């Protein structure tokens, strides 16, 4: 709300143009913030960068006067990383439309590049993430409660909704306890306490397919983000 402006954070999509100028997304605490950069930092994916950004009447998007680099993760240089924090990205992307971003899902989702940078189970702390990712965003799954008939403590898949249904609606057996307790705490609990109770490998692709359904049933600017899900 301003000509000028100057903003910090994480560049979470690049392309640049055969003319040679890179555009960005970046997230904030101000919120999604997409710009130009026509042709210091060169606004690499995942770099935490600050910008002086301006903006007028003749041009939709904010062109990029000034750019620092202020912290970068050299470890997501790692393909599993890297994969994870693509994941992330496009994520965080797919779900806020923007504004509707506050400090607190910055905090978040920068943590949750952090975590896949530096922790022994990234895929784990994608998973993580994007539940509480989920919570902030004001889509939250109903798992008190049964997707159909709304009866408390549903233990089985939900094929559908990505939810959980109860025994009496649900034609599939029920979810292992590890998984449950998950699905039904992820949201709520810190991420460092859902770090410290990891579900095992095993039971993770049930994990995954809940959260694609709920995804593509909530949230509907996704398909690069379903194309990124192990
Ligand atoms: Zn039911």
């Amino acid at each position: 709300r301003s000509r000028t402006a100057n903003r910090s954070g994480i560049v979470i999509r690049r392309r640049v143009t055969p003319a040679g100028d890179i555009i960005v997304t970046l997230l904030t605490p101000q919120g999604k913030l997409k710009a130009i950069a026509r042709g210091s930092s060169s606004l690499n994916l995942f770099h935490h960068v600050g910008v002086q950004v301006y903006q007028g009447p003749h041009n939709d998007l904010a062109s990029v006067k000034q750019a620092v680099l202020e912290g970068a993760l050299p470890t997501l240089a790692e393909p599993e990383r890297y994969a994870f924090a693509h994941l992330m990205a496009e994520f965080a992307d797919a779900l806020f439309q923007e504004g509707e971003f506050s400090e607190q899902a910055f905090d978040l989702f920068a943590a949750s590049l952090r975590g896949v940078a530096h922790q022994p189970d990234p895929e784990w702390v994608a998973l993580v993430m994007s539940y509480k990712l989920l919570g902030l965003a004001g889509v939250i799954p109903q798992t008190a409660r049964c997707a159909r008939c709304g009866a408390p403590d549903p233990e089985h898949p939900d094929p559908l909704g990505g939810q959980l249904l109860c025994s009496k609606c649900a034609a599939l057996p029920p979810y292992p306890p590890a998984v449950l307790d998950f699905l039904r705490h992820a949201v709520r609990r810190t991420v460092r306490a859902s770090f410290e109770q990891p579900v095992p490998s095993a039971d993770r692709p049930a994990l995954w397919r809940a959260l694609e359904k709920f995804v593509t049933v909530q949230v509907g600017g996704v398909h690069s983000w379903r194309q990124l899900v192990p």
